[PDB]
């Protein structure tokens, strides 16, 4: 029997290439997304071509709710429904949008940027382990964190949230031997609606190769991480920044 | 005249220190409180009696909600109402228990832990800066990287706070307004707490092995609203006494 | 009777708006230099003139040698044979410039950038300590430790490895009632080699003002630590940077 | 050809274990000792007997001083020597041992505590760039460097410096595509002096399985780092440390 992995945010980008290096690697995915419903069908479809009844996808909402602890736990659910077991859980899912301090009003915003950086991976996490081999949970983090964008506060505040989940969780779940990490992603895929010289600013602040990581080279450290080659690692979050967040100002 | 400051959770302990050695410098103080409202107003009493007018109080729930930010907001406006400025905020106020992940809802949890912890200081600054040596101080954690078991909310919330200090002193600077932090380890131990336990947590401290009075806290507060601290923003001073140090 | 402090480097910038700012407050200061003998001995004649017998120098090279521990030891027993005391000890001497991966022996340079920087203070922290109320050391540090300035390594070694010492010494020596802490400027008295155009450049990078931090902002912070303001820190580096840790590539 | 690896230290334990590794996924090896002579060659013969001419010894004190910089531009010069080639440095050898503030000389005590965890790691670095496809650097740091041992301040000191290291090396030769990375262990394989009731104090401090990790755990988080899955990682130093690091006191 194949072990199996949930990745939030998997129908596109990043969390896709999570999916499919996961699914590689011999996982059976579930692939959660919010409004990709064609990306994530068109993802489990080519996966499930490779390895039948090995893919499903899962839709769900990650703003904070008061419904939120349900769609969380349904998440879970759905892995226990489609594998039977359920072994890895990856917090890719994530709103980044500013919000200056000085058409979505503050408490969406909150909702939006805590609740899908910081409030699901938590509600996710406990479900996860209530539900409960090599167990982990991978966090995706950001490098930029104690150097982040500017009127980006929710957002970074979200972040520091899920540095804090990702120590707290590596603590408590320790003796159920579930390891709990960070991949810390500096720029990577760039913003779909980040215009092109942007892009190429971001892309020569990075010391190693002047440009971004490939969607890969984030999900190699990903895949890294749920091994057997990092057994004693818990707590742990790994920069995949090309060097970003040493450059000084 | 004199400067202004509002203090969130100031009827006791920590924030009501902070509150007086605000006042004692000569600041006007409006005292926030939830449900402490008795201690609240014999702070502001005691206060007035040292110079009349000085000292207002201002009830909230700083709680998760949609009502929060206009809560925050007028929180403020009462600082402004009172006294025709507002030039110090310290967010103070927080919710401390346990969530462990294995009476309230979860989601309850969520709205009190998060909202204390790093909502309501969100909401405050904005306001606050909005509404404009200006600064503001929060109440941080100096263990948010040792972190108490089971408290992966309330950790979360503190971690959240960071986040906040950083940013905000980013973004407040071209207005000058400074935005820092004071960590404290252990300072006045719950209220339950038995002396045997509060002596688990004192030997472990190396500078004393005693806990930080509230004073010593607001000490570090102070420091950072004065003129001595300028050109100090983004920073979190630990006030610890070595606790964050020693190892496992 | 009042109180005795050392700071070394102390004949001119920060190290002497340390000295003056300590002497304010009412200490008899050991002004520590190396090759600045006469703007030493005017900085002292100006303290002595205010308050007698109150400021003396002390000659000493913080490089790193055999005789190193010799000197360090000096320099405390000095405050010692001066003003029958020594409550304080600022670390305040140091050797910066560029040492590039790929003029001085490389052997000279790690002896200058290491010595001054770390191994000094480590000397003359066992010898304070040796020979003893409020007593603290102050360690001046770097804000910008994480993000170092290009092909500097043996200057941000020292520096990192003068963090260490911080949290070190803090956590033996509170046993004994002495505190030590750090204060990290980013940008404060330009390099007096470097042209009004580069310092500009610098300037511009600082959120708070656009400026750099005066001697006497630094010298704040440090009499603050010193301070009963201060008395449960230790182990604490308080940065004094205006922001400019926080600002991205 | 194949790649060549320069590993310090590893002669016995976590560094033998790293070549041992890098040998086992196709590497050419230079196994550095000091005073290991015999185990050393012992190595040797083991991976030679595995294939034919893929291991060469090298013999150098770490220690600082003026011979120094030439004794760790020989050992980069022999795996030049050997292979024709040089892939990668694993900076592994250490000393480690109490220095009190309150035998060796303290001078002797600086110059093998910084220059083995530090000066010798920095002038290894200077040689293998100089000397200049995937190239790396692997670091080892310690996860404790922040909540270090009572008395330790010299060791811990050189600990910071190398975090410093990796640091200011990723940044300035991330141009050259040369990575620098750390691995950061807890408690692994405990010395061999300590006690035993001493090693089961520390193994019952490990959230992770209450246990110390094997070399071979420490070796796997360096062949991650060194590997093509880790191309965009630099300036990143890896925790495997069971959690460790984040148990309060
Ligand atoms: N350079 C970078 O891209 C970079 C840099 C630093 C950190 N990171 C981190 O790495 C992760 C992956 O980055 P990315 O750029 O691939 O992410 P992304 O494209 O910005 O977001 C990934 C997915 O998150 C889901 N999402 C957004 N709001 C949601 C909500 N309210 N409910 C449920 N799902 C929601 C979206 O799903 P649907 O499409 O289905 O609606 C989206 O496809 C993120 O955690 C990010 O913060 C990335
Ligand atoms: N004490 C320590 O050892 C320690 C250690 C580390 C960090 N800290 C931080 O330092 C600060 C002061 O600590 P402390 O021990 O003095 O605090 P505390 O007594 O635990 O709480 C301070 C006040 O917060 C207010 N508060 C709680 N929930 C609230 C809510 N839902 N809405 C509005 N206000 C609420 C309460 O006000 P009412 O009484 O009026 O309801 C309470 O008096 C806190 O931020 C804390 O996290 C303290
Ligand atoms: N200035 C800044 O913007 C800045 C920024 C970040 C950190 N810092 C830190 O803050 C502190 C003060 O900065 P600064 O710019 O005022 O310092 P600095 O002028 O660069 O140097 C201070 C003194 O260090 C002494 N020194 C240099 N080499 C020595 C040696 N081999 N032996 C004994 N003494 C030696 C010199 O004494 P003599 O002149 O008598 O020879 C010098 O006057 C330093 O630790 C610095 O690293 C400063
Ligand atoms: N073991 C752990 O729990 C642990 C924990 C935290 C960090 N670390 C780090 O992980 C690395 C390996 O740990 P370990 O326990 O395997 O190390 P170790 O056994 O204490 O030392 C490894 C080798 O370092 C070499 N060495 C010591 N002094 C030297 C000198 N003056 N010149 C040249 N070589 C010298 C020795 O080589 P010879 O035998 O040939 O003389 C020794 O066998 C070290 O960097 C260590 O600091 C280990
Ligand atoms: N979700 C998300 N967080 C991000 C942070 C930085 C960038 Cl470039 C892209 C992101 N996408
Ligand atoms: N609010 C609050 N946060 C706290 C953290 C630690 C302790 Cl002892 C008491 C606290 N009270
Ligand atoms: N000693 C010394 N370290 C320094 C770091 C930065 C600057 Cl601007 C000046 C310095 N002077
Ligand atoms: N060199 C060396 N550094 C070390 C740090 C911790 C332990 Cl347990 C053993 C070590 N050996």
């Amino acid at each position: 029997e194949a072990p199996a992995a949930v990745v939030t945010g998997a129908a596109k980008r990043i969390g896709r290439a999570i999916a499919v290096k996961l699914h590689q690697t011999g996982y059976r995915v579930v692939i959660h997304y919010h409004n990709s419903a064609e990306a994530a069908v068109s993802l489990a479809d080519e996966l499930n071509k490779e390895r039948s009844n090995t893919a499903v996808v899962c839709q769900a909402d990650l703003t904070n709710s008061n419904v939120l602890p349900a769609s969380c736990e349904e998440i879970i659910n759905s892995c226990f429904r489609a594998f039977g077991r359920c072994d890895v859980l990856v917090n890719n899912a994530s709103a980044f949008y500013p919000t200056p301090l000085v058409g979505k009003t503050v408490e969406t915003q909150v909702a939006e940027l805590i609740g899908t950086n910081a409030i699901a991976p938590f509600l996710l996490t406990m479900s996860f382990a209530q539900r409960q081999s090599n167990l982990s949970i991978v966090n995706l983090c950001d490098a930029m964190v104690d150097q982040p964008c500017m009127a980006f506060s929710l957002y970074n505040m979200g972040k520091h949230a899920l540095v804090g989940l990702t120590q707290s969780a590596a603590l408590e779940l320790a003796p159920y031997g579930i390891r709990v990490n960070g991949v810390a992603p500096g720029v990577s895929l760039l913003p779909v609606a980040m215009g092109e010289e942007e892009k190429d600013k971001w892309r020569r602040k990075v010391p190693l190769g002047r440009r971004e990581a490939s969607a890969e080279q984030i999900a190699d450290a990903v895949i890294f991480l749920v091994s057997g080659s990092a057994q004693y690692i818990t707590g742990s979050i790994i920069k995949v920044d090309g060097g970003l967040s040493l450059v000084h100002a």
